């Protein structure tokens, strides 16, 4: 029934970006995405270099980097190619189609020039995807749709979640999967990435809620954990990354059987 | 029953940013917000100067400015003070609370340092507002919650819209109103701003849909029209702004009676 990441990488309808990711996940035995939530370029790059071997993906918020330049992103790409991980800018595009296309391609950040993956909220309707696609398809990029959120009071539930899945299916040339708390699509060509992950129970004072890698990957059927403060706030970020990698990978193997 | 903008500016529970806006709307006879959707700082500033007298608000997308610097925003503030309009950065914050606080205060844009108003999607739950508030309250700023969207397939309907209104009511120290297509709150302390506005019928090929100032202000009961391409794509942007101002203002006067 369920296929390994390496087999999913070969599915007929797989997106090339999804395929590249799934192959390196299998090769490196990692389904960990590092949420590199730091404000200094030097710390971003030092984390990317040290943790590169342990991660399938590095997730950025370029708009919180105090010293962003496109040269910083050049250096990140060098590390991404060296250590084999994708770069995912967690921009949560959420505007009308005509606007998101400019926000994706242009401005100071030129996100589409360096991000393998971006994400989008589905609240504006499918125009958000159509606008992003106009830039992302020519640049051979992929997009994730936010089907569920981890935070307290999330409205991404029920019919909203169903609408995100439909939108993804209907735009499979560009949409490669979901941000979600659990498996939301039965189609194995789609990736599921889940934030709100720590080994210990808890949350923060601004609505974040945590579940463990075993819960998220093993029981809820997601593919990749996105981990921020669980790693970033630790003294030894490399050991912490390895702990989360081993947790997520074994949860995956066990559910594969 | 219905109060003028100048009377609403004095309501007991009015937010100071709302009050300042409502007063200048009354003084200048304008309920037009210019969507300054351009990619060049010089064009932004030239539009702000020429159209300043006709508008209550100038709405930016700082992340599409190819030559953004904080000095550009300094010059915009000078024009805002000279001509009396507020600056609204249409950032559509839509992340967990802990992240939006950094995106609002920090990075290259330092949005909170120059934007009187920002907006937020309600999909993450009320943590999105709580996180923004932590930065915006000390800086005496206001926020608008996106209760409805103009675009085709919008999921901001029904219970989602009701949740946005509740969130606004429960955070009135920071939330000053809504982005919406119509009046969604019966409380006069809240502003309603409506995008998707042109004099002529139509839309674009990426899901934008248009309604007229008379429809939006007169029939649907909103306060302020947000107008982008209807002005920006016109040859004479000053005449176009004046046409939209007069349309929105008379629609308001008529519904006031
Ligand atoms: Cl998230
Ligand atoms: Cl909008």
């Amino acid at each position: 029934m369920e296929l390994s990441f390496g087999a999913r990488a070969e599915l007929p309808r797989i997106h090339p970006v999804a395929s590249k990711l799934l192959r390196l996940m299998q090769k490196k035995e990692t389904n960990l995405c590092l949420s590199a939530d730091v404000s200094l370029a030097r710390e971003l790059l030092q984390l990317a270099d040290a943790l590169g071997p342990s991660i399938c993906m590095l997730k950025t918020h370029v708009d919180i980097l105090n010293d962003f330049t496109l040269d910083v992103m050049k250096e990140l790409i060098t590390l991404a190619k060296c250590h084999e991980f994708l770069i995912f800018e967690d921009r949560k595009f959420a505007d009308i189609g005509n606007t998101v296309k400019k926000q994706y391609e242009g401005g100071i950040f030129k996100i589409a020039s360096w991000a393998d993956l971006v994400n989008a909220h589905v609240v504006p309707g499918s125009g958000v995807v159509k606008g992003l696609q106009e830039v992302g398809l020519p640049l051979h990029r992929g997009c994730l749709l936010i089907a569920e959120m981890s935070s307290t009071g999330s409205l991404a539930t029920g019919d909203y979640t169903r609408a995100a899945v439909r939108m993804a299916e209907e735009h499979s040339e560009f949409v490669v999967g979901f941000i979600s708390g659990s498996r939301v699509s039965m189609k194995p060509e789609f990736l599921h990435l889940t934030p709100g992950v720590q080994l210990e129970a808890g949350g923060d004072n601004l609505g974040q809620q945590y579940n463990s890698p075993q819960e998220v990957i093993g029981k809820r059927g997601s593919d990749i954990i996105i981990v921020g403060r669980g790693i970033i706030s630790a003294a030894d970020r490399l050991e912490a990354a390895e702990m989360y990698r081993k947790a997520a990978w074994e949860a995956y193997l066990s559910r594969l059987g």
